[PDB]
């Protein structure tokens, strides 16, 4: 088993809706147990801003399924929830599952990349995170308290 640490984004047809529906559709990914779901934060869009306030939140996901199988899964989710793509890049959307760690490990293939690019940069990735892992150390080293220690982020509020 492996702890997979899963973001959660929303920001059309009810939100909250969205990330409920999302938790009861992991619970039943295969051969994966959710251990933790962090709070509901309601976070003002980064990146284009003409959308509605998105709800992040974060998931420790229990696993023996291969990173891409969970992939699969996490997609299936979006696609069964609606997700539609548009042109515009970074596009509202009814649901965002971000793979940012699988355990301790640096995956890069064609459709995944993880540790999530980006996340580092995020504070409503990393907030959820610290939430339900305080503890946790990114596979470079680098610890996730050290992080929300010195770097500027805005303060979350919850939904
Ligand atoms: N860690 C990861 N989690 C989820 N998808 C990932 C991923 N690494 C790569 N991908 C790939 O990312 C592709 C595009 O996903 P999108 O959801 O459109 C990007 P986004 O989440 O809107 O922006 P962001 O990646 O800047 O957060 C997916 O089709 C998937 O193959
Ligand atoms: N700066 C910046 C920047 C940050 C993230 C992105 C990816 S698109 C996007 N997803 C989200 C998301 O889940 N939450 C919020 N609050 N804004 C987002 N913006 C693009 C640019
Ligand atoms: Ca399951
Ligand atoms: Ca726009
Ligand atoms: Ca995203
Ligand atoms: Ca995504
Ligand atoms: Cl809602
Ligand atoms: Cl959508
Ligand atoms: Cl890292």
């Amino acid at each position: 088993m492996t702890v997979a640490y899963i973001a959660i984004g929303s920001n059309l047809a009810s939100p909250l809706e969205q990330v409920n529906a999302a938790l009861k559709a992991l619970g039943d990914i295969p051969e994966s147990h959710i251990l933790t779901v962090s709070s509901f934060y309601r976070t003002p869009p980064l990146g284009p801003q003409d959308q509605p306030d998105y709800l992040n939140a974060a998931v420790a996901l229990e696993t023996s399924l291969a990173p891409e199988e969970l992939l699969n899964h996490t997609q299936r989710i979006e696609l069964q929830q609606g997700r539609v793509r548009k042109a515009e890049r970074w596009g509202p959307r009814t649901l965002d599952l971000d793979i940012m760690l699988f355990g301790n490990e640096v995956i890069n293939t064609e459709r995944l990349t993880v540790p999530h690019y980006d996340m580092k940069n995020r504070g409503f990735m990393l907030w959820p995170l610290f939430e339900i892992a305080p503890e946790l150390v990114f596979p470079d080293g680098e610890m996730l308290r050290q992080i929300l220690h010195t770097r500027a982020f805005d303060k979350l509020n919850k939904w």
